């Protein structure tokens, strides 16, 4: 259960990255 | 450090809802 909330904030901040590669790109686009 | 894990969860997860959102926005703009 430790194991499964390492877990979890390891998944979360994924797709973090992956949200804030997005936006960068879009901000690129509009920039 | 349960309650830590788990505080990250939180914090990451509202992180990314915010980055969803900032996502939509800039692709109302371009759509």
């Amino acid at each position: 259960r430790m194991k499964q909330l390492e877990d979890k904030v390891e998944e979360l901040l994924s797709k973090n990255y992956n949200l804030e590669n997005e936006v960068a790109r879009l901000k690129k686009l509009v920039g």
